[PDB]
């Protein structure tokens, strides 16, 4: 059986998507996968659980920890430096896999581009698995040109960027690392993007129906740009441990529940949580809120008791796919990470977008202004979303007209998603078409 080597960047939001791509390759095709995991610290309980829970057809190998004195900041800088100072280790592991097995392809995420030259020299075709939107990839291919054209900090450009096929995008909504051009994060992001050209191919976790403008542009505007294969949506099955959630949801009316969840990475102040609490309570709507500390002793006086009729508070974690696929669940208040968004798209759940970090502000603009499947609260000058504004936008989504229009559009995308990932879907076919080249 041919071997595909996957080198995730350190961090769960790089690892999980690539693990799920791995599970698709071994489920649909006759391949084995070896994960080589660069690390800044010895394996976590979280990592070991996830990795030991994989099919036997997916081997894993934590690489020597990078001596933390070899570090001089943003995740972009941490991740990039982990890859650089793990290059010897990966070469060594690849060299040995290559002699003891047929390695047919290497797959990295957007920060693993250092490996591309190295993989070519050893006659292994390198591929990028892009875990965000076609719009986001297109923005990144354009960022070098944009760096030469625009000399101000991008939030001071009053004119929006209008990429072919895309919604207008104001500079304040550009990716996090591009919001300080003096930080190392910006220079590292540029260095990686300039190497995207070296990939045999770029997988994108999206589909034609969802981003036709950006996909047309990526596949036609430039011959410099590698082949681009939309093969999404790929999301976890969500069938595992935990939780009173599903019991609670079985007692609620159809489409009546707002699911409220930010990532593990999404951190709200005690102040913003308490505004969100009062805001949910006065909306009059039912809600399931995954509450992470800034167990519920920090929440407003009386609130936990006042909302027992109509809301459920979960500490730490909830079965997201099970919540979103429940018939009770009518809306999702999310940070717009792309895996959370894709889960919500394939279950037809319309959104309230509250972007926090990474490329979320761009995802928010795309979902609100482009696809019109999301609403969006207005923060006051100081950055805080007020209770009154939360209540307004919750009611607008759960009982209002803009909600109906968004839900209708989100169901249309839901049916596209089911179609493209079926036995003869565009996404299923195109992955099978690229993977077949590897089998021989
Ligand atoms: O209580 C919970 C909370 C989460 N989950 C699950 O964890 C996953 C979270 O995915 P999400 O895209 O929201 O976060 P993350 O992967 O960190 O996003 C980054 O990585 C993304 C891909 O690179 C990028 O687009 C984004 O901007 C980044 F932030 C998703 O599979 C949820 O179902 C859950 O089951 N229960
Ligand atoms: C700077 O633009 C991006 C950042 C990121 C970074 C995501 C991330 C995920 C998990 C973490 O723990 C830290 C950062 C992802 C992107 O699309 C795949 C684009």
């Amino acid at each position: 059986a041919p071997l595909i080597v996957i080198v995730p960047s350190p961090g769960m939001g790089h690892l999980i998507p690539l693990v799920e791509f791995a599970k698709v390759l071994v489920s649909r095709f006759h391949f084995s996968v070896s994960l080589l995991l660069p690390t800044t610290a010895q394996p976590t309980k979280a990592q070991t659980t996830l990795l030991n829970s994989l099919p036997s057809s997916v081997s894993h190998n934590f690489l020597p920890t990078v001596d933390p004195a070899h570090l001089p900041v943003a995740h972009e800088v941490t991740i990039s430096l982990t890859h650089a100072h793990s290059l010897s280790s990966i070469r060594a592991a690849l060299g040995s896999l290559a002699q003891q097995a047929q390695v047919v392809a290497l797959i990295t995420d957007l920060f693993g581009t250092g490996l591309y030259t190295v993989a070519r020299d050893l006659g292994i075709p390198p591929y990028l698995y892009f875990t965000s939107t076609a719009m986001c990839l297109l923005f990144l291919f354009h960022l070098p040109k944009l760096d030469e054209t625009v000399s101000c900090e991008y939030r001071d450009m009053p004119e929006p960027l209008v990429l072919p096929g895309c919604v207008p995008l104001h500079g304040k909504d550009f990716v996090d690392p591009a919001q300080d051009r003096q930080d190392q994060a910006y220079h590292v992001l540029l260095d990686h993007v300039k190497r995207y050209v070296l990939a045999e191919g770029i997988f994108v976790n999206t589909f034609v129906d969802l981003e036709p403008g950006a996909i047309k542009t990526l596949q036609t505007e430039d011959p410099n740009v590698p082949p681009v294969y939309p093969v999404g949506p790929i999301i976890q099955s969500g069938l595992d441990d935990d939780s009173d959630c599903l019991k609670w949801l079985d007692r609620q009316p159809s489409g009546s529940v707002l699911f409220v969840s930010f990532g593990s990475g999404g951190t709200l102040s005690n102040e913003q949580l308490n505004e969100l609490a009062i805001g949910l309570e006065i909306s009059g709507h039912r809600f399931l809120w995954v509450v992470r500390s800034p167990p519920f002793g920090f929440l407003p006086t009386g609130f936990v008791d006042r909302i027992k009729d109509r809301g459920l508070l979960v500490p730490s974690w909830a079965p997201q796919i099970k919540v979103l696929s429940h018939g009770s669940t009518g809306g999702f208040l999310t940070h717009c990470g792309w895996n959370s968004t894709l889960e919500s798209i394939v279950n037809g759940v319309p959104l309230i977008v509250w972007p926090l970090y990474a490329e979320q502000r761009m995802n928010a603009v795309m979902l609100n202004q482009g696809l019109k499947v999301a609403l969006r609260p207005n923060a006051s000058q100081r950055g805080l979303v007020e209770a009154d504004e939360i209540a307004r936008v919750v009611k607008e989504l759960m009982d209002g007209d803009e909600g109906k229009k968004a839900r209708y559009k989100m169901r249309e995308l839901s049916d596209s998603a089911k179609r493209v990932t079926s036995e003869n879907g565009e996404s299923t076919k195109l992955l099978s078409e690229v993977a077949s080249k590897w089998s021989q």
